[PDB]
């Protein structure tokens, strides 16, 4: 499990923040 790099951080909460009410208003 030395494999992580590949995973969500603070950046996608954003994209995914941003989206979710942006196009679920």
């Amino acid at each position: 499990k030395r494999i992580g790099v590949r995973l969500p951080g603070h950046q996608k909460r954003i994209a995914y923040s941003l989206l979710g009410l942006k196009d679920q208003v």
